[PDB]
């Protein structure tokens, strides 16, 4: 999957 601006750092990427 694409990126979103979440978690503890925020615009991270998902292999998904």
């Amino acid at each position: 999957g694409p990126c979103f601006p979440m978690g503890p750092w925020g615009p991270f990427c998902i292999p998904d």
